[PDB]
């Protein structure tokens, strides 16, 4: 049990390298946990509320469904600000 | 960008980098091709509260239907939608 | 507006093979579907409350957002017993 205060998870992602992506939709944010890994890193996104879905393409790049927000906003792989589609 | 979204659930990259949306509240998924300021409303029929969304390495579209009720699957290039 | 709820997601995931993985709220399972085979399997997970999201990896490994008990769980390809992530 590494991944730490998740309420209401809402979607998964997995990558190519096994690292686990999660929509911590009664927090607001979005966690990821390396494969075997011990510790998860909460994802920079700001301003969400109630993420929803989560992907992750071949680079890296997180997408993420803000649901309260009526937008899609996507963080590129070590970014610290994302962008909104 | 994305256009008129309401309440949206699933969301699906695929290796072209093109985004698909279950646009929830408004009983569609658009897709958001990489570079492209044109969304796309893809051909489902029928659609009540879709929420997850897949495709698969072929392009094919599948989408979780009227709440729990069934999977609709939107074959690439004929379009031809079948229920899972 | 005293009451305002949200509707829990429903996830569906496909693997390399094309087989389709998919959550079962009513049944609080999740099922995956093997094209052309007449023949749903029910995923041996343990425990859930309704099933918010699913993914699948390139080995196999389906993951499981367990919205009800706050956690995500997983399943390699063969294991009887989930992880809880």
């Amino acid at each position: 049990h590494m991944f730490t205060g998740l309420n209401t998870p809402h979607g998964v992602a997995v990558d190519s390298a096994g690292t686990v992506y999660v929509t911590d939709h009664g927090n607001n944010r979005v966690v990821k946990l390396a494969a075997g890994s011990n510790t998860q890193t909460v994802l920079p996104f700001t301003g969400l509320n109630t993420p929803s879905g989560v992907a992750v393409d071949s680079a890296g790049t997180v997408y993420v469904t803000d649901h309260g927000n009526n937008r899609v906003v996507k963080l590129a792989a070590g970014s610290n600000t994302q962008t909104v589609l």
